[PDB]
């Protein structure tokens, strides 16, 4: 399977201004735990080996928090704060990270682009997650592999989500496989009214892409590199395209109301905050 | 009135590790907007016109959050997102900020008192927020410094808390005055149980401190930590005035990430851009485990 996955974190995040001026959008904590961790996790978690971050000049400090913190770790140590020591030493102990850095922001196809340079001669298909949207329970990535191992080429994600609730969304126009949750990409329709819409499926930010991707994304119009051109481009030539309907939960961490939609639902589960917590929204959404 | 307020931000906020390995506790988001701009905005709402934030050389990055965005602030006004745009404008233009550095995390006592290399002739009260402190509405420290023109001296602040539920706390041993809401301090007993505690009104993290204290805090004996209690004490047995201020209003307290998602939930069920969406997601949300 794959060996590489990349995370595009060049986007400052705007709906989390003012924080995001300072504060890197992927490091806010979901509870007390970084998106950037959760999708490296999931990345190993699927056979990760390697991460390369693509991100900004600016948010480098992504970088140094996959890196050991000796003082820290030796200070709760002496503290005998053993779960607060196993929590710093979960990330840097996951893979081996890279930093693709990219001088502007000039959306997802560049940012994925950008990341070509730290690829090998191993690297035929790169895992791609987008680390706002949260995936789970782990394993579609392990799904798609399935998939680019039955029919090759590229495997991309979807939500099954009703057409009068879909209209946000790219979606897929389809055609049927063997597998009810595996669907061949004919297209993708940005946005559809309703009664526009090809299918109920959702793309979601999960990516198994062939390296074929590169040579489309240097070959598509530029008006931001759209890798969703560089995917129909892909399906014009042949490539084949397949997509894996994720069946679970999911987050969004997009905006600040999906973000704390996350946080509530992981501290609802933690009997460090859920219980008190409970209580706490019971009373509170009682009232204005 | 006071001209400079002081924001202690040294400590790590190990509550929330592992993500305060990498990101200040201080910019840590409530909805959108980080602590410090709250505390920050806090201090000049009550007359501050300088800041001075006492941190870590690894926290730096809280100062640069004081500064103007050019490119920025240029990119959000030609897309016409002109309320992002007075957003990113606030914080800056808020007041003058100073960092001090404290190679160590010392504590509270020694985080004022590294403050005061930052102080000038005119400091004769320094004003002191505690950013994991959110006290609602804004005028806490208003209130402080009627007491401050009344009695001289100092001034602290308290919750009036149950005394079945305040041993988390320091709590003051008090006496009345004319204001109910203003108590004669005589000493601070450290998290006493219930049937100890002198009083039910907890201290809380504002204070209205006459320079006095940094002689306090030099006088007193070391841990290295200073106890601000201690100094605090020490100047009560010397006869400085202190009183205390109970707040009767809503508080937040931002050192965990339970208190810390009380605070972001009750201000996001009040912001149109997502209280409505919220309200009914918890609805269902809290009806399962
Ligand atoms: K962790
Ligand atoms: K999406």
């Amino acid at each position: 399977t794959f060996t590489t996955a990349i995370v595009p974190a060049a986007g400052l995040g705007t709906r989390f201004l003012p924080t995001t001026k300072s504060v890197p959008k992927e490091l806010l904590p979901v509870v007390d735990t970084p998106a950037i961790e959760l999708v490296a996790d999931e990345a190993r978690q699927a056979g990760a080996e390697r991460l390369v971050i693509v991100t900004s000049p600016a948010k480098q400090s992504i970088a140094a928090y996959f890196r050991p913190a000796p003082e820290l770790e030796r200070s709760l140590e002496e503290k005998g704060k053993t779960g607060q020591l196993a929590k710093i030493r979960r990330a840097p102990e996951l893979l081996e990270v890279e930093v693709a850095i990219q001088e502007q922001a000039l959306g997802l196809g560049h940012a994925v682009a950008c990341a070509e340079p730290n690829l090998g001669p191993e690297d035929d298909v790169v895992a791609v997650l987008l680390p706002d949207d949260l995936v789970l329970p782990h394993g579609i990535l392990e799904r798609m592999a399935k998939v680019r191992a039955e029919h090759g080429g590229s495997v991309l994600c979807a939500f099954d989500i009703p057409k009068e609730e879909i209209s946000a969304y790219g979606v897929f126009d389809v055609s049927d496989t063997d597998d009810a949750d595996v669907k061949r990409v004919h297209g993708m329709v940005e946005k559809p009214p309703a009664e526009q819409a090809p299918s109920t499926f959702a793309a979601a930010g999960r990516y198994l892409l062939d390296r074929a991707i590169f040579d489309a994304l240097r070959r598509i119009e530029p008006g931001e590199l759209q890798l969703t051109d560089a995917v129909a481009l892909l399906i014009q030539e042949g490539h084949p395209v397949h997509v894996v309907v994720h069946r679970g939960d999911r987050h969004d961490l997009g905006n600040p109301g999906g973000f704390l939609r996350a946080a509530v639902d992981f501290a609802l589960q933690d009997p460090d905050y859920g219980p008190e917590l409970r209580a706490w929204l019971t009373d509170r959404i009682a009232r204005p």
